């Protein structure tokens, strides 16, 4: 672990590339997501270590639910497991997303209010059945009243899978965010990816 | 080009750093930012891009020193006036309820056809993301309204955003329209614009895998 001069208060993670990763290894499109769980744990461990205040994970969106059922099952199960495995660890967990839906997993409903609030420990947010449109129109003041109001400004956003876009992640919080793209697919996560992103951030 | 974006956003950043690096004062770069805009336009009209939105300046850019605000305001006025000469449908979006908004651009705050028109050129002039979103929270009876009633409502979704000056960020440009926008960063400052910059950005967009969804 290298020594850092600047550190971002809030990191956003877009863990994209799961399907392409599976295809490139001769697996089915849906068989990459489960390999996304441990990388989530690695990012958590490294963040708690260097003392990052807040991390927001892109879980899945209402747009992602329009993908085939065998994929939706895979990334929903992968997301559920990811939250549960971070629940085990010492973290203030919040899940933001449209609960008023069959699609939202019952397992995660208990995290839609921040657990272990004000214990002076890292905050980990998950976007689960999230939509930018759903988020903004949640208001009915407004900026304070958006669904994602508890999630503050994003300083550094890191996306895996080589695509440079927000895919509708936190339009309000990301307005000024520095974006770092990793070309490697999420399941091919290396600690070097995160370190190189933190190096990019401190050079601003 | 096989694929073309319907709507390109331009963040013409790097003017001050470009000036400094040529032993000029910070404020003296912006005027060298006018012609590059004209070049982007010509190329966009040539290949038949439907819509281009230029980031002019924000309500945040007005907090900068007065010698700089003067310069980039004048550069923007001149850019619009020079595009107004050509064949474009021109719109300016920004907070007109302010001293800071240039009187010279008030007439363009409703889309204005000039020459043969066709291509839509937008300018963000005294723009702010917070102003844009809250514009809807005026007298909108529901949420289905708000999105349709944001200040920038007339500006549709952005397909490709190209930013000069080597920084990968939106700087609060059209948060609603940029949710799915592919972002291409040119390392060179805006005044150092070469056609190759735009052509590479259009290659990047063409090269995107359409199987992958949003
Ligand atoms: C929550 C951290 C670990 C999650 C493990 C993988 C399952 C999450 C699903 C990944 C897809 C989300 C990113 C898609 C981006 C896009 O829509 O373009
Ligand atoms: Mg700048």
């Amino acid at each position: 672990i290298p020594k850092f001069k600047r550190l971002p208060r809030h990191i956003a993670i877009i863990p994209d590339g799961n399907r392409r990763w599976a295809l490139a290894r001769g697996l089915e499109k849906h068989e990459g997501y489960s390999s996304g769980i441990i990388p989530g744990l690695e990012v958590y461990d490294i963040c708690v270590k260097i003392g990052i205040g807040e991390v927001t994970f892109f879980g899945f969106t209402q747009d992602n639910t329009k993908r085939p059922q065998i994929q939706r099952k895979a990334f929903t199960d992968a997301c559920i497991k990811s939250v549960q495995e971070i629940a085990k660890r010492d973290a203030e967990i919040l899940v933001v997303g449209n609960t008023n839906s069959d699609i939202f997993p019952e397992e995660l409903l208990e995290y839609t209010k921040r657990t272990k609030v004000g214990k002076g420990k890292i905050k980990i947010n998950f976007l689960i059945n999230y939509g930018w449109y759903w988020d903004l129109t949640y208001a009915y003041k407004m900026i304070e009243n958006i669904a994602s109001a508890e999630i503050p400004r994003v300083d550094l956003l890191i996306r895996w899978g080589g695509r440079c876009r927000l895919s509708g992640m936190l339009p309000v919080q990301t307005v000024y965010s520095d974006i770092y793209v990793v070309d490697e697919m999420w399941p091919d996560f290396k600690p070097e990816h995160l370190f190189k992103a933190l190096e990019f951030y401190q050079n601003q």
